[PDB]
């Protein structure tokens, strides 16, 4: 029928949990290798990935900011960082395989790994921060995590231009 979604209490955890495992999964899936069968040239996937990277960058830069004012806004942003990263982790495989050089594809995949470790840490910190928005240490760790993510975005972006345009 109309199909309503009664999201009462939580699916499993009210804070950021569960999808953090997805980020770790995204790390492992890339460690495996590229997907293959690119629909376009490396430049097409390049331009796609750099856009999504800038997209996660604005999220992480928002999270570092919002943690000071709005600790409950960290959850939806952690969700956004998680989702956009999930898309990047999907786009990274066709990008790596579209490269005419293993060192280039390996350069891309490893940078998304950089993001994976940071993204994972940021979202799990946001979860723990929402559990106790008052805890300065958890918030500080999140700020650290956010910085690490934003830093790695630059490394990801720079990895792309070294490939086939």
């Amino acid at each position: 029928g109309i199909d309503p979604f009664t999201n009462e209490a939580a699916s499993a955890a009210g804070v950021v949990g569960g999808m953090v495992d997805s980020i770790t999964q995204a790390i492992n899936q890339l460690d495996e290798g590229p997907m293959g069968d690119p629909e376009g040239s490396f430049v097409d996937y390049q331009t796609t990935m750099v856009r999504t990277a800038k997209a996660i960058a604005v999220t992480v830069q928002e999270m570092v900011t919002k943690s000071n004012t709005s600790p409950e806004e960290l959850g939806p942003l952690a969700n956004q960082l998680t989702s956009d990263y999930g898309r990047l982790a999907s786009q990274a495989k066709p990008a790596a395989v579209a490269a005419e050089n293993e060192e280039i594809g390996a350069h891309i995949k490893h940078r998304v790994q950089e993001l994976g470790h940071g993204c994972s840490a940021l979202v799990t910190k946001a979860g723990a921060l929402q559990c106790s928005p008052s805890d300065v240490y958890t918030k500080k760790e999140l700020i650290e995590c956010a910085r690490r993510v934003s830093e790695k975005v630059s490394h990801v972006l720079a990895a792309l231009q070294a490939g086939n345009r």
